[PDB]
C-alpha cells in the first residue's frame, strides 16, 4: 500500500466550528500495464464533502493520511469500475465512505483515459486534498443528514451522485395541488437552465447558483443566495454536465453508494 | 521554497487515542538534497529527526497527528555561539502548550553534525528537503515515563545525558536505600553506576534506544524499570560513552 501526503487550506483550530465544510479528494498517480507499461497517469478521486459537526475533524484527517491505499478493478452490472482501498479496519458510521467502509469505487471512465480493457493499475503516488468550501455553500440541515428521508435532488451526470437541493418555496409551485410532485415539477422546469461553473483556485470542485425566487436557504447552515457545491474530477469537461435529471435522493451520506 | 508535507509510516492505532497511557515516539525522516551554490551537481542524504515522545494523555492524539501530517516543512541553517545548527520549520501558526516543540513553537533545531555528514558541513553547501516521512511508533509496555505532575510541573530531576547533543533522559526516583550532603545522594548514586548502564537499540523500531535500570536503585508507569529515548537511526552504537549526570525538566514545554 501507499500513504498520501497533504495539500489544502484546512485549519485545525476551527475543528470545533461545526459549520465548516471540507471537500476531500484523493489525487493519484497511476502506472498502467503484457506490453510496455505507462507511468504517470494522474487521476482525481472525490471522497466526499463533510462538515465538522458530522465527525471529529482531526480523527477524520489523521485517519485519512495514516491509511495505506491500493487500487483494484472490478466489473459491476457490466460496467467497469476501479476501487481504491484503504487497508485495515474502517470506522463505523463515518460520513465518508472511504473511512466508513474501507473502500471507494469509481466508474473507470472517470479515472482511466478512454484509450484504455486489458490493462492493470497501481498507485505510484497519492495526495489528499482538503479544501474548505466557501461560506456561501448551502448544505442540508443536520436532521436531514442523519435522517432517512429522501429529497428533491438533481442528477447532473449519471456517474456522479445526485445533488440534494434546498427546499422549493411554496410560492414556486402555487398551482400544484400535489405536494409530493410540486417541488419536483418546479425543478424540472428550470433544470436545463442551471449553469455549472468550476470553482477557481480549488481542485475537483463545482458549484451551481440557484434562482432565489424558487429555493429557500432557511433550512441549511453557515441572508444570501442559494448555491450548491459538488465534487467532480479536476479534468472533468464543462460540456459534460448536460445529461441532467430530477430525482429524490437521501441526504444522509451513510445511504448513498455502490 | 513553499514547503513540503510528510507521508506517514508507523504502528500507531487511532482507536487507542483515548487510552492515555499509550506513548508514541515521533520522528521525521528526511531526504535532503545538498548542493554547492557554484556546482550544478546534487547529492541526496537521508536524515533522522526526533521530535519527541508523548503519551496520549498529554494532548489529543488525532489533533497531534493531523497537525503534524498537514504541516509544510522547510530546512534552514544558522550559527549560534559559533557552532552550526539546522532548523526544520513547520509553516504557519503554532499549537500553544503542545508537548512536542515542532507544533508548539513551529520549529525544531538540531546540531548540524547530527544531520549533515562532515563532508557536506561547509559553507558552500545549501540544503533542501526533497522528501519527508513522519514515523510514529508506539513504545512497548515496559516504558517508564515520568508521572503526570512531574510532566506538568516546574521542577528539575536527575537525568542522564547519554551524549552531549541529545536531550537528557529523566530517570525514575532513586531509592532512599541506595544513598547516604543529603541532596546529592540521587546524583551521586547515579554517577556511581553511570558508566555501567548499557544502551541497546530497540529492535523492529527506528531511531529508538532503551536503557534497563537496576531495580535495587530505581523505584517506579503504564502497561524492572526501563527508559526509552530517541536518537537518529544511523547514530553509531559506539557513540553513547560520553555520559554525564544532570538535572532536567520533565515538563516537555521547558526545553
Amino acid at each position: 500500500g501507499i500513504t498520501p501526503n497533504y495539500v489544502g487550506d484546512l485549519n485545525l483550530d476551527d475543528q470545533f466550528k461545526g459549520n465548516v465544510c471540507h471537500a476531500f479528494t484523493l489525487e493519484a498517480i497511476i502506472d498502467i500495464s503484457n506490453e510496455r507499461t505507462v507511468k504517470g497517469v494522474p487521476a482525481w478521486l472525490p471522497l466526499g464533502i463533510m462538515s465538522n459537526f458530522e465527525y471529529p475533524l482531526a480523527h477524520t484527517v489523521a485517519a485519512l493520511l495514516t491509511g495505506s491505499y491500493t487500487i483494484t478493478q472490478f466489473t459491476h452490472n457490466g460496467q467497469k469500475f476501479v476501487r481504491v482501498n484503504r487497508l485495515g479496519t474502517g470506522i463505523p458510521a463515518h460520513p465518508l465512505r472511504m473511512l466508513r467502509e474501507g473502500n471507494q469505487a469509481f466508474i473507470q471512465n472517470m479515472v482511466i483515459p478512454r484509450n484504455f480493457n486489458q490493462f492493470t493499475y497501481n498507485l505510484t503516488n497519492l495526495v489528499l486534498s482538503v479544501q474548505k468550501l466557501p461560506d456561501d455553500a448551502w448544505r442540508p440541515s443536520k436532521d436531514k443528514l442523519i435522517g432517512n428521508t429522501m429529497h428533491p435532488a438533481v442528477s447532473i451526470h449519471p456517474n456522479l451522485p445526485p445533488i440534494v437541493l434546498p427546499t422549493v418555496k411554496k410560492q414556486a409551485y402555487r398551482q400544484h395541488k400535489n405536494p409530493n410532485n410540486g417541488p419536483l415539477l418546479a425543478i424540472s422546469g428550470i433544470l436545463h437552465q442551471l449553469r455549472v461553473e468550476k470553482v477557481p483556485e480549488k481542485t475537483s470542485l463545482f458549484r451551481i447558483s440557484l434562482p432565489a425566487d424558487m429555493f429557500s436557504v432557511k433550512e441549511g447552515m453557515m441572508e444570501n443566495s442559494p448555491v450548491v457545491y459538488f465534487q467532480a474530477p479536476e479534468n472533468f469537461p464543462l460540456n459534460g454536465f448536460n445529461n441532467r435529471q430530477v430525482v429524490l435522493a437521501y441526504a444522509n451520506p451513510t445511504l448513498s453508494a455502490v
